[PDB]
């Protein structure tokens, strides 16, 4: 599944819908701690929009939990992230993924 542990709460009122797109700033670690990606390395927010299958299941099961201003860190079975596949190069087969996401805004 996905684990929503919180760093910083949202408005607790807003939270995403399907059809609409999130806007977020995310940092992805494996277990271990070793960052493999960040859009607050590239400071451009990353845009996804809930229900289209473009994301991860356990992002679309994970950021639907969160209310706009809410930063939490997903952990993510590799189940509901590559599984067995992993992405080529960058993410093992059968990784669980760490995701430090902060939902910014929706669009
Ligand atoms: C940018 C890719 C990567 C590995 C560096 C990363 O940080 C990542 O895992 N992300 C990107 C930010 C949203 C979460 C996740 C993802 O859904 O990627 C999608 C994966 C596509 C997909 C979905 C479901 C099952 C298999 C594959 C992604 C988005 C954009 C570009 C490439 C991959």
């Amino acid at each position: 599944g996905v684990q929503v542990e919180t760093i910083s709460p949202g408005d607790g009122r807003t939270f995403p819908k399907r059809g609409q797109t999130c806007v977020v700033h995310y940092t992805g670690m494996l277990e271990d701690g070793k960052k493999f990606d960040s859009s607050r390395d590239r400071n451009k927010p990353f845009k996804f929009m809930l229900g289209k299958q473009e994301v991860i299941r356990g992002w679309e099961e994970g950021v639907a939990q969160m209310s706009v201003g809410q930063r939490a860190k997903l952990t993510i079975s590799p189940d509901y992230a590559y599984g067995a596949t992993g992405h080529p190069g960058i993410i093992p087969p059968h990784a669980t993924l760490v995701f430090d996401v902060e939902l910014l805004k929706l669009e």
